[PDB]
């Protein structure tokens, strides 16, 4: 069985639009989403279909770009750091579960390189 996905809606949660969060959607997410290696990361890991009964025994804070995209589009976040953390959780989970040189790790590394290049130009909050 898969767990429920991370939440993307929560009326109780304080949230904002900031220029940094707008950059995270329009520049960061858009750049990674269109990449040829984005597809494994565009939705929660389906441990049933991938036949990974241990995945959610090991990965206790799952995250994926489909969730991040919905969070950004639904203005779920309060600040850029919350969203940056989600991207880092996604990459770290892949490295925790998999092994160096696996195809999925090479894919995550390519996306992470672009992520770092784009967040290096995150605008000053204004
Ligand atoms: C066999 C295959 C290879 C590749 C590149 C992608 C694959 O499909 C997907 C689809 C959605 C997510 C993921 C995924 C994420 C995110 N992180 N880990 N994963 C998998 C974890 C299991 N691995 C099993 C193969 N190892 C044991 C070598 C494969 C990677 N993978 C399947
Ligand atoms: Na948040």
């Amino acid at each position: 069985m898969n767990p429920p996905p991370p939440e993307t809606s929560n009326p109780n949660k304080p949230k904002r639009q900031t220029n940094q969060l707008q950059y995270l959607l329009r520049v960061v997410l858009k750049t990674l989403w269109k990449h040829q290696f984005a597809w494994p990361f565009q939705q929660p890991v389906d441990a049933v279909k991938l036949n990974l009964p241990d995945y959610y025994k090991i990965i206790k804070t799952p995250m994926d770009m489909g969730t991040i995209k919905k969070r950004l589009e639904n203005n779920y976040y309060w600040n850029a750091q919350e969203c940056i953390q989600d991207f880092n959780t996604m990459f770290t989970n892949c490295y925790i579960y998999n092994k160096p040189g696996d195809d999925i790790v090479l894919m995550a590394e390519a996306l992470e390189k672009l992520f770092l290049q784009k967040i290096n130009e995150l605008p000053t909050e204004e």
